[PDB]
């Protein structure tokens, strides 16, 4: 349910979680959210704690 999200961006580090059921649709509301935020980069994720990085 919980999604998680660490922006470390190169003026933006920090985290957020979101309740989804569809990780797809957990990584599209990161990418909106990231991109809402006025970042992008490289993703890496690691299911286990189910952990989307973005890393500029």
């Amino acid at each position: 349910m919980q999604y998680k999200l660490i922006l470390n961006g190169k003026t933006l580090k920090g985290e957020t979680t979101t309740e989804a059921v569809d990780a797809a649709t957990a990584e599209k509301v990161f990418k909106q959210y990231a991109n809402d935020n006025g970042v992008x980069g490289e993703w890496t994720y690691d299911d286990a704690t189910k952990t989307f990085t973005v890393t500029e």
